[PDB]
C-alpha cells in the first residue's frame, strides 16, 4: 500500500487535502466547552406550599409525588427533601446514556397524573420539573449603586427587561432569574381588623371577587339575528393593574355610608413575591440571572453574544444599574483551550527543531510538519462525526497522542534518510525499502495501540464518560497517524527528499553539526559496546528488572488516588451557617464580615463578594447563606500565596475565629456538575417505619461508631439540619365549636396572617404577575403577637386565639429527607489518608450491619459509581492484554517473541510513578492515561526493535546476538529524537503554574518521567528480553 | 414511550371534564403487556397475620420499589392497602340527626395537615432574634385519634 | 372571553419566553385572537425528529403551563406535531334536502 | 433483567420483613426459559462431541 | 419605512432565500471535488485543470 501512493504522490495529496478540509470544516462547526455530559442525567421536581413546615410538606406533597413515580424507565435512583420553607425537592437519577429529554417528559407525566392529589395551593404555586444534571454557563448581576432600587426592583426589571433578550441570544439553552418580579403585597393590620370586625378570609374573598375576568360574549354573535349588521366583542371586568386599585376594593360598608376599602385594614405595595433571599453585590442590592448552554453550542461564542447583548441593554438601563459578572468561569475555560493550542503547535516546532539537529535537511524535516497537522484535523474531523466536542478532556487527549504522531512521522522519515544515507539509493528507491522494512510493524502498532486505548471506552457511570473521551480521541488520533504515515509520509519522502551518499554520516561537517554528528557516532558506538557486554550477563539485568517491578509495585501501592486536579478558576465559595434559630439578620452580619474581610484584607485578589443570604448549600433557611467571591486575572495575582488554595485556606483560618457562626471557604470541584469525589455519601434508610426519632438514634449510633475508627475514616459528618424548637398550637375543636368559630376559618386567619396566602394574579405593565395576602412583619414577629389576632364566629362577635386554642414549645426537623421513597438521612465521609475509598465503604457497611432493626443503608452519588465501576478496570486490562500477546503474536509469528516486547511496560510505568511521587501527585485520570500513553510509546519502540532484529535474523542469516546489536544502533537514533521532542513538548506542562496548571501539571509531569525511563531503561532492556526469549524458546 | 407521550397529551385534555372522584383516585398511562411477567406471592408461616395484614404490608413496604425498578410495565396488587374505614351506622346516625355529609366534612375539618406560617418570618422586623415554625393541626394517625373527631 | 392584548400578555408572551430554548428551531410564529385564543408555531430545521421536537416543546412548556390563568389549565394547552395545508377535504350533502 | 432486577430488590427487602413473612413465587415462566436454552446448549455442545 | 421596522421572509420565502444563499457555496465545493477527484484518478494537476 505505500507502493501504491509511493508512485501516486498527487493521489495521496489529495487524500491529505480532503482530510484536512474535513478538519476545517469539523473545527468551524464543532462545539466548544468545558467538559462533557459527564455525570448522569437527572430531573428535579420542585415544588412550593407557602407557610408549611417540613412535615407539612412530606406528608402532603412529597409522598404522593414519590408514590406516583412509578413506570418511568432506566431510573438509578430517587431521593427528596422537604424543608421549613415550604419547598420539596425531588430528584430522580437515571442510569447513564439514557435521553435526558425522555426522562424528564415521562416524570412530568406522572406528575401531571399526580397533580390532582396535591394540596390547591401546590397547584396555584405549580411544580416544575427541570434537568439539573447542568451547571450555568454564566451569572449576570445586575446592581443598583445609586440606591434608588432595592433587590426586588432590580429583580423585576431584570424579568421584564433582561430576561427575554438573554433567552433569544443564541447558544442560550436556558436562563432562570435569580429572584422573583413585582407582586401585589397586601400587608394586614390585625388591629384595624378587629376594629372593623373582619378577618383575614374576607379580605381573600373581597380581592377574589373583585380581581377577575369575565367572559362576556359577542354583540351580534352567531346563531344571529336576520339583517344583524355589527359583530362586536364585548369587553367586562378585567383584572386590576395598580396599587390605587387594590386599594378601593371594598370589605364592608358601615351603617353610616363610610366605606372600608381594603386599603382601611391593610397596607397595599408592589413588593417581591419570596422574601427568602437577599443578594448583595459588594454591599450593594442586587439581582442574578444565571445562563445555562445549550446543546451543541459553542461556549465562547455564546458568552460573546451574552457579553453583546448585554452591552446593547446597557445605554436604555435605568440611571444607576449596572452589570456584573460575579460567577464568569468562561475566561478560565479559553485561557486552558488556548494553552492546549499553544502546547501543540510548540510540540510541532519542537519536533521540527529536533529533526533538523539530528538529520541537518530542511526538507526532510518539512514531512513532520505536514504529517503531524494532517492528522489532528483528520482526528478533529473524526470527533465530529462521533458528536464529540472541543473541551479540556479532548484537547488533553489530543495532546497525550501528539507523542504518537510525531513518533509516528519521525519513524518514516528518520528509516528513508538511514536506508539513503546507508545503500546510498535515491529517494524514491529508499523509500520503497524502508517501508517494506516498517509497514507490517507500523501495522501491528496500530493494532496494538487500539489494544491498549479501546478498553477504556468501557468504563461504567461517570468515569466511563471520562475516560471514553480520551479514548476516543487518542485512537482516532492514532489511526489517523498509521493511515497518514502508510499513506503520504512516503509519497512525502519520495517526492521531497533529495540524494543523499552510500556513506555520508555527517562527521565531515564544520560547525556545531559536525561536532553533534560526530559525537553521535561516538555515542552509538559505545552504546552498542554496552548493549554487547549486557548481552553476555542477561543474568544480574534480569534480577534488576525484577528489582525494578517491585518499586513499581510499591510505587504503585503508596500512591494515593484522586478524580480531577483543583484548578484556580478565578473563583470560590464561602459557606456561612449560623446556629439554629437564627434569623436574617444575624447571617446578614456575618455575610457583611466576610464581605468586609475579602474587600479589605484580600483586596489585591477578591475583585468582587456575591453574597446569598438565605441560601446555602444543604439548606435553605434563613440562618445559612453563600458567597461567590470572585479574584482578580491570574497575571494579577502573581505567586504561589495568591492562588485559590492559599487564599481559601487564609480566609478559613481567618474565619474560625467568627463566633455564633460556622463559616468555611473552599474551591469549586473539578467538575461541578458531578461535585466532590472527595470521600463517600451514605444513605441510612429508615426500612419498618421507626419514625424521625428512631433513625436519628440510629444516624447518631452510627456517627458514634464512626468516630471510634480515626484511623479509617475521617469527618464522617451528616449532610442534613438537626431538629429545632417549634411553635405548637393546640386548637380545641370543642372549644371552638362551643363559641360558634369554625376550624377552617380559624386555619385560614392563622395560615394567611403568618404564612401568606397567593389569592389571585394581577396585570402590571402588560405582565401577569401574582397578589400576596399575609400580615404586616410588626404582628407576626413573636408568639406573644398570636394575641393580636382575632376571629369572627357565627354570632358576629371576634374571638381571640387564646380563647379557643393553646400553645406550647416542641422539637422539629428543618429538613426532611427520604430515599427511594423512605426516610432517610445523609451521612458524609471519606477514608483516613492512606486508605483507599473501597475498604473505608466496608467499614461504614461493617459499623451499619449492627445498627438497630428495621434501619438499612444504600450508596449514591459518588459511591453508587464506584460500586458500578469497581471491578472494570482489572478485567478490562487482562482483555487488553490477552489481544496485544495475539496481535503481536501475528505479526512477529511466534508465541514466544511477543513477551520480549510486553516485558516493558514497567520500564516506563517506574518512571511514571517515580515522577508523580515527587512532586507530590495523585493517581488521577490524566496520570493514568498518560501512563497508558508513555506504555503505548515504549511498545511502539520495542515493537520496531524486536521487528528490525527478527528481520535481519531470517531475512537475513544474522545470529542472535549479531542481529539484536545491528537493530539497536539502528534504532537509537529514531528512539532518542522521538524522546526528547515529546519530553521538550511535555516541559511546559510540567512548569506550567498559571491557569490550569492543575491539570497542566497532571499530564506533564508522569508522562515526562515515563518517557525519560522508558527511553533510558529500554534501550538496553529490550535487546536483553530478545535474546532471552529467543535463547528459551528455541 | 413516544406513543404513551402521544396518549397522555391527548389525555391531558380530557382530565380537566373527568369526575373529581376519577381524578382523585388517579389515573394511570402505561405501557406493558398483557400477561404477568410473574408473580410475586407473599404469605406468614406463622400464621399471625391476615389476608389484609399481608396485603398492607405488600401495598406499603414493597409495591412501590417494584413498580420503579426498569422494565417493570404495570403492577397488580392481589389485595389493598391499609385505609382508615369508617364504618357508619344509619340507627346512630339519625339518632343523632346526623349524616355522612357531617361525617365527611368533620374527617375534612378534623383530620388536616394547615401551613401555619412561621414566627419572625420574612420580610422580619428589625432586630428579629428568633425564627421558628408554627405548627398547628396535623394528620390524625390512628383508630383512637379519628373516633375521638367531634 | 379574554382580549387579544390581555391574552397576548397572559398567555401568548410567558410561553413564548421558554420556548427559545429547544433544538434545531428555525423560526416562531405565534398569533391571539379576541376569542382568548393563542396559536404558536416553532418550525425546527429540516431533518429534525418531529417526535424529539414536540417532546421538547412539551418539557419546556410545562415551565410555564403554571403562569397560566386557571382557566387556561381548564381548557388546557395542547402541544402537537402540525401542518399548514390540507391534505383533502371531504364535503358531506344531502341529495334528498331533508337536513339542514 | 427485569426478573433479575425484581429478585434483587425484593432480597433488599427481605432482611427487614416481620417475623413470618415469605417471599414465594407461585407464577414465574423464567425458569422455563432458562432451562431451554441451557438444553438448547448443551445440544449444541453434544452434537459438538458427536 | 421607519426606524424600528425591520422585515424576514417565512414559509416559501425563507427556504427561497436559503436556496439562493447556499447555491454559491454547493457549486464551489462540487467544483473542488470534482477537481479532486481527476487528479487523483489520473494522477496529475494539469488534466484536472484542463
Ligand atoms: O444554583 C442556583 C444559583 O446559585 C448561584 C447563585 C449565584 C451565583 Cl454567583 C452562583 Cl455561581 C450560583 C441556586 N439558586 C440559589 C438561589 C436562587 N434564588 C435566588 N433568589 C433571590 C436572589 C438570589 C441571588 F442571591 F442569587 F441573587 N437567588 C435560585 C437557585
Amino acid at each position: 500500500m505505500p507502493n501504491f501512493f509511493i508512485d501516486r504522490p498527487i493521489f495521496a495529496w489529495v487524500i491529505a487535502i480532503i482530510i484536512m478540509l474535513a478538519g476545517g470544516l469539523a473545527i468551524l462547526k464543532l462545539p466548544v466547552a468545558q467538559y462533557p455530559t459527564i455525570a448522569p442525567p437527572a430531573v428535579t421536581i420542585s415544588a412550593s406550599y407557602p407557610g408549611a413546615d417540613a412535615k407539612t410538606v412530606q406528608d402532603t406533597v412529597t409522598q404522593v409525588i414519590e408514590q406516583n413515580m412509578n413506570g418511568i424507565d432506566n431510573l438509578m435512583y430517587m431521593s427528596s427533601n422537604s424543608d421549613s420553607t415550604g419547598t420539596v425537592q425531588i430528584t430522580l437519577t437515571f442510569e447513564s446514556g439514557t435521553d435526558a429529554d425522555i426522562a424528564q417528559v415521562q416524570v412530568q407525566n406522572k406528575l401531571q397524573l399526580a397533580m390532582p392529589l396535591l394540596p390547591q395551593e401546590v397547584q396555584q404555586q405549580g411544580v416544575s420539573v427541570e434537568k439539573s444534571s447542568s451547571s450555568f454557563l454564566m451569572v449576570v448581576g445586575v446592581i443598583n449603586t445609586d440606591g434608588t432600587m432595592t433587590q426586588e426592583d432590580i429583580s423585576d426589571y431584570v424579568a421584564a427587561n433582561m430576561k427575554d433578550a438573554i433567552s433569544r441570544t443564541s447558544g442560550v439553552g436556558d436562563v432562570q432569574l435569580f429572584g422573583s418580579q413585582y407582586a401585589m403585597r397586601i400587608w394586614m393590620n390585625p388591629n384595624e381588623l378587629n376594629k372593623f370586625q373582619l378577618t383575614p378570609v374576607d379580605v381573600i374573598t373581597a380581592i377574589k371577587a373583585q380581581n377577575a375576568q369575565v367572559a362576556a360574549g359577542q354583540l351580534g354573535g352567531t346563531p344571529p339575528v336576520k339583517g344583524q349588521q355589527l359583530n362586536a366583542s364585548i369587553i367586562a371586568q378585567t383584572r386590576l393593574t395598580s396599587t390605587e386599585e387594590f386599594g378601593k376594593i371594598l370589605l364592608k360598608v358601615n351603617q353610616d355610608g363610610s366605606r372600608v376599602l381594603l386599603r382601611d385594614v391593610a397596607k397595599i405595595e408592589l413588593g417581591g413575591e419570596n422574601y427568602d433571599i437577599i443578594a448583595e453585590f459588594n454591599g450593594q442590592p442586587a439581582s442574578g440571572l444565571g445562563i445555562k448552554l445549550a446543546t451543541g453550542a459553542n461556549a465562547l461564542d455564546t458568552a460573546a453574544a451574552i457579553r453583546a447583548e448585554l452591552a446593547k441593554m446597557e445605554p436604555f438601563f435605568p440611571s444607576g444599574l449596572k452589570i456584573v459578572y460575579p460567577y464568569d468561569t468562561t475566561p478560565f475555560v479559553k485561557i486552558s483551550i488556548h494553552e492546549v493550542v499553544k502546547t501543540l503547535v510548540e510540540a510541532i516546532i519542537l519536533v521540527f527543531l529536533v529533526m533538523y539537529l539530528f538529520l541537518q535537511n530542511f526538507r526532510a524535516t518539512l514531512i513532520p510538519t505536514i504529517a503531524v497537522p494532517v492528522v489532528l484535523l483528520g482526528t478533529f474531523a473524526v470527533l465530529a462525526a462521533f458528536g464529540f466536542s472541543i473541551n479540556t478532556l479532548t484537547m488533553f487527549g489530543m495532546v497525550l497522542a501528539i507523542g504518537l504522531l510525531v513518533d509516528d512521522a519521525i519513524v518514516v522519515v528518520e528509516n528513508v534518510e538511514r536506508v539513503m544515507a546507508e545503500e546510498g539509493l535515491p529517494p524514491k528507491e529508499a523509500t520503497r525499502k524502508s517501508m517494506g522494512q516498517i509497514q507490517g510493524a507500523l501495522v501491528g502498532i496500530a493494532m496494538v495501540l487500539s489494544a491498549v486505548f479501546v478498553p477504556m471506552a468501557f468504563f461504567g457511570g461517570s468515569t466511563g464518560a471520562i475516560y471514553r473521551q480520551f479514548s476516543i480521541t487518542i485512537v482516532s488520533a492514532m489511526a489517523l497517524s498509521v493511515l497518514v504515515a502508510l499513506i503520504l509520509t512516503p509519497a512525502l519522502c519520495a517526492t521531497m527528499l533529495k540524494p543523499i551518499a552510500k556513506g555520508d554520516h555527517g562527521e565531515g561537517k564544520k560547525g556545531f553539526f559536525g561536532w553533534f554528528n560526530r559525537m553521535f557516532e561516538k555515542s552509538t558506538h559505545h552504546y552498542t559496546d554496552s548493549v554487547g557486554g549486557i548481552l553476555r550477563s542477561t543474568g544480574r539485568y534480569l534480577v534488576l528488572y525484577l528489582i525494578i517491578v517491585v518499586g513499581m509495585a510499591y510505587l504503585f501501592v503508596r500512591l494515593p488516588s484522586s478524580f480531577l486536579p483543583d484548578e484556580d478558576q478565578g473563583v470560590f465559595m464561602t459557606m456561612v451557617q449560623l446556629p439554629a434559630g437564627a434569623t436574617q439578620e444575624r447571617t446578614q452580619k456575618v455575610l457583611n464580615e466576610v464581605t468586609h474581610y475579602y474587600l479589605t484584607k484580600e483586596k489585591n485578589n477578591v475583585e468582587s463578594v456575591f453574597a446569598v443570604n438565605g441560601f446555602g448549600f444543604a439548606g435553605r433557611g434563613q440562618n445559612t447563606g453563600i458567597a461567590f467571591v470572585s479574584l482578580k486575572d491570574w497575571a494579577d495575582r502573581p505567586g504561589e500565596e495568591n492562588k485559590v488554595e492559599a487564599i481559601t485556606m487564609r480566609a478559613t483560618r481567618a474565619f474560625s475565629q467568627i463566633k455564633d457562626a460556622m463559616v468555611f471557604a473552599f474551591n469549586l470541584p473539578a467538575i461541578v456538575e458531578l461535585g466532590t469525589a472527595t470521600g463517600f455519601d451514605f444513605e441510612l434508610i429508615d426500612q419498618a417505619g421507626l419514625g424521625h426519632e428512631k433513625l436519628t438514634q440510629a444516624r447518631n449510633q452510627l456517627l458514634a461508631e464512626a468516630a471510634k475508627h480515626p484511623d479509617m475514616l475521617t469527618s464522617v459528618r451528616p449532610n442534613g439540619l438537626e431538629d429545632t424548637p417549634q411553635f405548637k398550637i393546640d386548637i380545641d375543636q370543642e372549644k371552638a365549636q362551643a363559641l360558634g368559630v369554625s376550624i377552617n376559618d380559624i386555619n385560614t386567619t392563622l395560615g394567611a396572617a403568618w404564612g401568606g396566602s397567593y389569592v389571585n394574579d394581577f396585570i402590571d405593565r402588560g405582565r401577569v404577575k401574582k397578589v400576596y395576602v399575609m400580615s404586616e412583619a410588626k404582628y407576626r414577629m413573636l408568639p406573644d403577637d398570636i394575641g393580636d389576632w382575632y376571629v369572627r364566629a357565627a354570632d358576629g362577635q371576634m374571638v381571640p386565639f387564646s380563647a379557643f386554642s393553646s400553645s406550647r414549645w416542641e422539637y422539629g426537623s428543618p429538613r426532611l429527607e427520604r430515599y427511594n421513597g423512605l426516610p432517610s438521612m445523609e451521612i458524609l465521609g471519606q477514608a483516613a489518608p492512606g486508605k483507599s475509598t473501597g475498604e473505608a465503604m466496608e467499614l461504614m457497611e461493617q459499623l451499619a450491619s449492627k445498627l438497630p432493626t428495621g434501619v438499612g443503608y444504600d450508596w449514591t452519588g459518588m459511591s453508587y459509581q464506584e460500586r458500578l465501576s469497581g471491578n472494570q478496570a482489572p478485567s478490562l486490562y487482562a482483555i487488553s492484554l490477552i489481544v496485544v500477546f495475539l496481535c503481536l503474536a501475528a505479526l512477529y509469528e511466534s508465541w514466544s517473541i511477543p513477551f520480549s516486547v510486553m516485558l516493558v511496560v514497567p520500564l516506563g510505568v517506574i518512571g511514571a510513578l517515580l515522577a508523580a511521587t515527587f512532586r507530590g501527585l495523585t493517581n488521577d485520570v490524566y496520570f493514568q492515561v498518560g501512563l497508558l500513553t508513555t506504555i503505548g510509546l515504549s511498545a511502539k519502540n520495542a515493537i520496531l526493535i524486536v521487528e528490525f532484529a527478527k528481520d535481519l535474523m531470517d531475512k537475513e542469516g544474522k545470529g542472535l546476538i549479531e542481529a539484536t546489536l545491528d537493530a539497536v544502533r539502528m534504532r537509537l537514533r529514531p528512539i532518542l529524537m522521538t524522546s526528547l521532542a515529546f519530553i521538550l513538548g511535555v516541559m511546559p506542562l510540567v512548569i506550567s503554574t498559571g491557569a490550569g496548571s492543575g491539570a497542566q501539571n497532571a499530564v506533564g509531569t508522569g508522562v515526562m518521567g515515563g518517557m525519560v525511563t522508558a527511553t533510558v531503561l529500554a534501550i538496553f532492556f529490550v535487546p536483553v528480553f530478545f535474546v532471552v526469549v529467543r535463547r528459551r524458546f528455541s
